[PDB]
């Protein structure tokens, strides 16, 4: 079982956010804590990404495409499996010194996409997903975004995305394909929660001068010139079924 004894090894540690819980819970001071905590996780998932079996086969320039498209999915599905461990069915685990409640969803003004992301951290639970599942979804989701122009090198990407989507079939196969129905369905649910919360973010970075909300460099840069392009339609998701 190498390619699971990979996924489990390289799978990122704890992140704090570095959220100071004593001051009142404003939007300000929760979204600049929320994008301090985007800072610290995407240094995480590029190493995280860099070390996956075969991703050293992408031409160098995809390699840093793929991360930039898949960031916010591949952070979003990780922090509905930490949720699911470590909170009740109505709380959001950012971290372990970041945890929505209500009154968080409510002040960060994200209510709604909250609400979108408890579900998916539910799902987890309903379905009975296995961390073998997971690793191997997660993994997945890193190849689930590309140009439509496409990639440097096309070609590569399609193998590698293929040699994944075998390894999750393998994971499961261990009816059968009731369960990789389920899996390609929760897969694409990801996709219209990402798709909200890159519309909230840049919308955000552009009145954030505004409202006083921090954008450590990273999360400027990235926002700004990779969000754009998922956002008019020149970088699109890749559903496994028609949306
Ligand atoms: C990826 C993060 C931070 C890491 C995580 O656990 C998921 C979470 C989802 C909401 C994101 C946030 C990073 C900062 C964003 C993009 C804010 O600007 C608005 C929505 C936030």
């Amino acid at each position: 079982p190498i390619f699971l004894n990979v996924l489990e090894a390289i799978e990122p540690g704890v992140v704090c956010a570095g959220h100071d819980n004593n001051q009142p819970d404003s939007f300000a001071a929760l979204l600049s804590s929320l994008n301090e905590l985007g800072e610290r996780q995407l240094v995480h998932v590029v190493k995280w990404a860099k070390a996956l079996p075969g991703f050293r086969n992408l031409h160098v320039d995809d390699q840093m495409a793929v991360i930039q498209y898949s960031w916010m999915g591949l952070m979003v599905f990780a922090m509905g499996w930490r949720s699911l461990t470590n909170v009740n069915s109505r709380m959001l685990y950012f971290a372990p010194d970041l945890v929505f409640n209500e009154y968080r969803m409510h002040k960060s003004r994200m209510y709604s996409q909250c609400v979108r992301m408890r579900h998916l951290s539910q799902e987890f639970g309903w379905l009975q997903i296995t961390p073998q599942e997971f690793l191997c979804m997660k993994a997945l989701l890193l190849f689930s975004i590309i140009p439509v122009d496409g990639l440097k090198n096309q070609k590569f990407f399609d193998e590698l995305r293929m040699n994944y989507i075998k390894e999750l079939d393998r994971i499961i196969a261990c009816s059968c394909s009731r369960r990789f129905y389920q899996l390609t369905k929760l897969l694409d649910s990801v996709q219209p929660i990402a798709r909200e919360l890159h519309q909230f973010t840049f919308d955000l970075l552009i009145k954030s001068h505004m409202v006083s909300v921090d954008f450590p460099e990273m999360m400027a840069e990235i926002i700004s010139v990779q969000v754009p392009k998922i956002l008019s339609g020149k970088v699109k998701p890749i559903y496994f079924h028609t949306q």
